[PDB]
């Protein structure tokens, strides 16, 4: 995340750490996900295409620190690692960038929801917010494009959706922005999600409730000018979703 403020786990109770083993035993971080149920993670499929192997993955509800046992977490192993058929890559757009990750902890349980350990709710069908409404966004993403490391301690902001037909402007994403696709952006370019925080959650309060309506897939540099982050629309998924759970 560039710019915005720190915060803690206890502020984004669903944000899902997702970590992978090395060989040697080396761990680093790898990207984000949302609580979707006790059992389930949602996250973005680019994130494991490279390695989909479900063993080398590790994930943490109720970790606010990068490198820190936060008093309350769990930690958990993949029992399932499931990534959409259809998925591809284009040179910056990426399509059906979505994956459900079963966990499981070491006894065999899912998780356990607590005060700092809580699940967040998937839209209705055609369903979403309209254009301009504000949104945040949390992750352990660089804080600047020129950083190599990440932050310590988690961030977050808040940003606006943009529309579909101005998404889709010559000096935005022309026709590489599709219709299962949602922009979101600072009016004034400062802040932004970047490298690190793909797979992570983008909620809007919808109707009264708090909405996981994107998920970080991909985007133009961080924070640049007229190149807002583009999410999977989760909306269009729910069928593919409530099937493969
Ligand atoms: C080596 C990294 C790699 C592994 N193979 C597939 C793959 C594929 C992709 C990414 N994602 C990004 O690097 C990335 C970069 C910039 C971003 C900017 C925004 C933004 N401007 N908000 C959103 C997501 C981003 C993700 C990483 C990787």
């Amino acid at each position: 995340i560039i710019g915005g403020e720190f915060t803690t786990i206890e502020n984004q109770p669903w944000f899902a750490a997702i970590y992978r083993r090395h060989r040697g035993g080396s761990v680093t971080y790898v990207c984000g996900g949302s609580l979707m149920s006790p059992c389930w993670v949602i996250s973005a499929t680019h994130c494991f295409i490279d390695y989909p192997k479900k063993e080398d993955y590790i994930v943490y509800l109720g970790r606010s620190r990068l490198n820190s046992n936060t008093q309350g977490e769990m930690k958990f192993e993949v029992e399932n690692l499931i990534l959409h058929k259809d998925y591809s890559a284009d040179t910056l757009a990426h399509h059906n960038d979505i994956a459900l990750l079963k966990i499981r902890s070491k006894e065999g349980r899912c998780a356990q929801p607590s005060r700092t350990i809580q699940t967040i709710c998937l839209p209705s069908m055609y369903n979403d917010p309209q254009f301009g409404t504000s949104c945040e966004i949390t992750g352990f993403g660089k804080e600047n494009s020129t950083d190599y490391l990440y932050p310590e301690q988690l961030k977050m902001t808040v940003v606006k959706l943009i529309s579909h037909r101005e998404c889709q402007q010559p000096h935005y994403y022309g026709s590489e922005v599709t219709t299962k696709m949602l922009c979101a952006a600072d009016p004034q370019w400062k802040t932004d999600s970047c490298q690190g925080d793909s797979g992570g959650p983008l909620v809007c309060s919808l109707q009264g409730r708090m909405t996981l309506t994107g998920i970080v897939s991909w985007g133009r540099g961080c924070a640049l000018k007229d190149k807002p982050g583009v999410y999977t629309r989760v909306s269009h998924f729910l069928p593919w979703i409530r099937s493969h759970t």
